[PDB]
């Protein structure tokens, strides 16, 4: 069959490349044929194109499994089956343990095998289901969109609108996640986001003014479900952006389809989605782990008889298409610190999309100025407009200003007669302005003629009009070369005549002494 996308809601189901999966409360998911597949899973992906064998190279790819009892044609033809039903049929890329590890220059061969099992298989698009280290690994992040934007061009060329999705994790979607490259490489290019809102446990997001709420706690999933696609839709509460036209709730089948994140009552769900389409922004549909789940039994052989689907099919079927947000995006805006007379350019590394992802950079204007030549703080507020929407982003710029630094201003002892120069081993530095040494100035001089302690102070003068300034001081002593008798301690033992130093002076013990501290043994004491 075509290349067959969904113009209206989703309801996605995963389908297992694989039999006898083991549930997380011991159940069992058959592998199914995609013909038994309940009709109202209108996107139906393939889990999962990965790497098989590292020996195989770098580039993933799809490999069915033959004990699904499906040949390479009868796979084929069930999927054109579904195709004529206008039923679309995505290869989800990742899950699990998917080993993909791209080296930057793998694009063009990862667009190719998208392209020929695309082809071969008749598939419709396909879904990022990256997990854990596949994520991050290597290049992925900048190999994997380069390549599927180059998939969905090959495709627009011959009038085909090749599906992108994507399955992050709810966690990785904050705004600086691990998520982001994707999400904005491809924006314009995606047709949807069906995050996991599961598998996460205590995980969720806290609600100024309301309190903490978890993925995992089932007596507030209503307020769960509404405030997490409240947040990803509108771009608050530290949420990347995902418009509410293309955000598909993902969600277990059952318990035994994911640990945490099944929902127990789906009234929780029709309120919440109920509520989103009240504040005008109406979700584009659920998708769910998996639809073997559906079809699975749990530990004691029971069906679950397609629970899922009965829950939130017809809902989700039956509300109006989806009303395109076309909003603009800006990108690169962070705010910033900037040295006192640095050059500033408020254009440098910021850019914008259209909600087609056409760069309309060009198009940004900016209010406020920074002057780089004062300290303190400057708001600057970005914006642009395209397709009769608006948006704006404030920026602060922060001038600040780094003290200069003295160094050798060290109290020091030297000889009497000897040659002293304060500037010395003495210079100044600051980070902007360079050397400073010629800017410092010297309060007080040493005279090392005279014994004695001799007290500099040092200035440094800077800035424009060396009108800033910094001070430290220094102690220079000044000690005679000539010998003394010995200084007076107090454990010794001096004999009539032993002289000694002490509080100035030089004493001569008058008989036999310890522990007398000479001085303070009176006008006919020991010491004289
Ligand atoms: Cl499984
Ligand atoms: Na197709
Ligand atoms: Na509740
Ligand atoms: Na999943
Ligand atoms: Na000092």
């Amino acid at each position: 069959g075509t290349i067959t996308s969904q113009d209206d809601n989703v309801v996605v189901g995963y389908w297992h490349n694989w039999c006898d999966g083991r549930g997380y409360q011991g159940g069992n998911a058959p592998c199914v044929e995609l013909k038994t597949v309940n009709p109202q899973y209108n996107v139906v992906n393939i889990s999962f194109m990965k790497v098989y064998d590292i020996a195989e190279g770098r580039i993933p790819t799809f490999k069915l499994d033959p004990t699904i009892a499906l040949s390479e044609a009868e796979f084929i033809a069930q999927i054109d089956t579904l195709n004529s039903q206008g039923r679309s049929v995505l290869i989800a890329l990742g899950g699990a343990d998917a080993h993909i590890e791209l080296t930057r220059g793998d694009e063009d061969a990862l667009a190719a095998e998208i392209i020929r099992l695309t082809d071969l298989y008749g598939f419709d698009g396909l879904d990022i289901d990256l997990q854990q280290a596949a994520i991050t690994a290597k290049d992925n992040q900048f190999v994997i969109p380069a390549a599927l934007k180059m998939v969905k061009e090959h495709y627009r060329k011959t009038g085909d609108n090749f599906m992108i999705t994507m399955a992050p994790e709810f966690p990785y979607l904050t705004a600086n996640g691990a998520y982001t490259p994707y999400l904005t490489e491809l924006d314009g290019y995606y047709d949807f986001i069906n995050p996991q809102f599961y598998n996460q446990g205590g995980d969720g997001l806290w609600i100024e003014g309301v309190g903490w709420i978890a993925q995992n706690n089932d007596a507030l999933k209503e307020e769960f479900i509404y405030y997490i696609a409240d947040s990803l839709i509108n771009g608050t509460r530290n949420y990347h952006k995902i418009p509410h036209d293309k955000l598909v709730f993902g969600l277990p089948s059952n318990i035994d389809a994911a640990a945490t994140g099944y929902i127990q009552d789906p009234q929780d769900l029709y309120k919440a989605f109920d509520r989103l389409k009240a504040q005008g922004q109406p979700l584009r549909g659920v998708m769910t782990w998996s639809v073997n789940w559906d079809m699975g039994t749990d530990a004691a052989n029971n069906s679950y008889n397609q629970q899922f689907i009965k829950d939130y099919g017809n809902f989700i079927h039956n509300q109006l298409p989806p009303v395109t947000d076309m909003t603009p995006t800006l990108s690169g805006i962070v705010d910033t610190r900037v040295e006192l007379d640095s050059h500033f350019d408020p254009l440098i590394g910021i850019t914008a999309k259209d909600y087609q992802g056409n760069d309309i950079t060009a198009d940004v204007t900016v209010s406020g100025s920074v002057n780089t030549n004062q300290v303190g703080d400057y708001l600057l507020t970005y914006s642009v407009s395209s397709d009769d929407e608006t948006t704006n982003q404030p920026r602060k710029i922060t001038v600040y200003e780094i003290l200069p630094a003295f160094t050798g201003i060290t109290d020091t002892t030297v000889v009497i007669d000897s040659e002293f120069d304060p500037m010395q081993g003495v210079s100044a530095s600051h980070p902007t302005q360079g050397d400073l040494t010629a800017n410092i100035t010297v309060t007080g001089e040493v005279d090392t003629n005279v014994v004695g302690v001799y007290e500099l102070t040092y200035q440094l003068f800077y800035g424009q009009d060396n009108q800033q300034n910094m001070t430290d001081k220094r102690i220079v002593t000044v000690v005679t070369d000539a010998v003394s008798d010995d200084d007076w301690q107090v454990g010794s033992t001096y004999v009539k005549d032993d002289k000694v130093t002490h509080n100035g002076a030089t004493w001569t013990a008058q008989w036999w002494t310890k522990g007398e501290e000479p001085g303070t043994t009176g006008e006919w004491g020991v010491w004289r």
